[PDB]
């Protein structure tokens, strides 16, 4: 096939907008925290299924789920 929509996979280097006005609630917060503590505050082509999936249960954008970790980890509201 391939004709209407362009090949999804082509280039790696991405970057769509910056962390917009987010409002992670105890849910999203904890959700990510539990994820970060699950994936390792990291992202891989393996956890993708989880990353993307988690975005289905939460709704947070990957790009956010990424920076978030950074916006969280490395000095911040650390509890666990």
């Amino acid at each position: 096939g391939s004709s209407g929509s362009s090949g999804s996979s082509a280039e790696a280097g991405g970057g769509i907008r910056k962390r917009h006005r987010t409002k992670f609630t105890a849910e999203q917060k904890e959700r990510m925290l539990a994820l970060a503590e699950r994936i390792g505050w990291r992202i891989q082509r393996q956890d993708d299924e989880v990353i993307q999936r988690f975005c289905q249960e939460t709704g947070v954008p990957r790009q956010v789920l990424k920076v978030w970790l950074h916006n969280n980890k490395h000095s911040g509201p650390s509890s666990g």
